[PDB]
């Protein structure tokens, strides 16, 4: 299923986009990599317009 998720972190800015088989596994793995990266704080996201949205 493919997902995006916009990195926007406190000075770290960034977009990204992904394919995972659900929605859950999708905001793990780009949680993992978010976390990864130094970026997380707060998770939003939506299924209407299906994107990800993190910011710290």
């Amino acid at each position: 299923m493919t997902y995006k998720l916009i990195l926007n972190g406190k000075t770290l800015k960034g977009e990204t986009t992904t394919e995972a088989v659900d929605a859950a596994t999708a905001e793990k793995v780009f949680k993992q990599y978010a976390n990864d990266n130094g970026v997380d704080g707060e998770w939003t996201y939506d299924a209407a317009t299906k994107t990800f949205t993190v910011t710290e």
